[PDB]
């Protein structure tokens, strides 16, 4: 259907936060455009990039790596915006209490990693797995020195942390913002839990919408759509409604040169294809 306007995202969380974030900002973009919006969910990472390869998808909200991912299948496609924390972005690596495993102030201590149970999040994930195993890589950790010479992916943060949580899997990495929001929020999902290190900054999520929006909504409606996502107000009480579901106070610009350094990363961890 050309005339809906069809929202996506990555499932990095659960689907109850997703539904609930991605259709009060559907809502809320249906009221300024005077348009239809839909969220449509999708099963994993791939989904997300092959759905808006496909056009099934206009306006996805994506990782770093599977931004790039998509952007490269899908040419001529628009970044259209991210929050002020992707410029800034950063993992956790957690633990369970029953290690009893202390805290690391340096990427060296990633070593202490070696022969335990271990799983990153989607193995498409910037923040679940393309950095971790980057950050790991340079402290002399790789995948094959880990319990069964293997690691887990989990498909999203949430997944991570219930995981690692259940005894499962002895550690793991994710999104800092989601692991905060856990344990503030969803206690006893972190009861087992421990922060074990807070990486190094790196860039992450964006919206990213096609390149043919004008065809199908009018001249200049890629340019509003970008106006009502940069223009959220806290201050509103609706907006406000949104914008704390992404644990942000704005979205701001962002261009498709700042996520070079993910691509490149994506490159040598032979990850840029799906
Ligand atoms: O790609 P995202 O799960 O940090």
């Amino acid at each position: 259907n050309p005339k809906v306007l069809k929202v996506g995202a990555i499932p990095d969380q659960n689907q109850d936060v997703l539904d609930k974030r991605f259709n009060l900002f559907s809502k809320e973009l249906s009221k300024q455009l005077d348009v239809e919006v839909k969220y449509i969910p999708v099963i994993n990472y791939i989904a997300a990039v092959t759905g808006f390869r496909t056009k099934d998808l206009d306006l996805v909200w994506f990782g770093g790596l599977s931004g790039v991912q998509a952007r490269l299948q899908t040419p001529n496609s628009i970044v259209i915006a991210q929050r002020d924390i992707d410029k800034e972005f950063k993992s956790v690596f957690v633990v369970n209490k029953n290690l009893e495993l202390n805290s690391i102030s340096n990427i060296k201590g990633l070593k202490k990693l070696k022969n335990l149970r271990f799983t990153f999040g989607s193995e498409n994930s910037t923040s679940g797995r393309l950095m971790p195993e980057y950050f790991l890589n340079q402290a002399g950790v790789e995948i094959k020195h880990f319990k069964g010479k293997k690691a887990g992916f989990s498909g999203s943060h949430d997944a991570t942390i219930a995981l690692v949580n259940s005894g499962a899997f002895d550690a793991g990495a994710l999104n800092k913002q989601v692991w905060e929001n856990n344990l503030k929020n969803n206690p006893k999902r972190t009861s087992n839990l421990e922060l074990f290190w807070i990486t190094p900054e790196y860039v992450d999520y964006h919206w990213v919408a096609q390149g043919d929006l004008e065809n199908r909504f009018g001249e200049g409606f890629t340019k509003e759509l970008k106006s009502v996502i940069l223009n959220l107000d806290i201050k509103q009480k609706s907006h406000k409604q949104i914008l704390d579901m992404f644990n942000a106070k704005r979205f701001i610009k962002a261009e498709s040169k700042q996520y070079k350094n993910i691509e490149e990363i994506g490159r040598k961890l032979n990850k840029i294809r799906l």
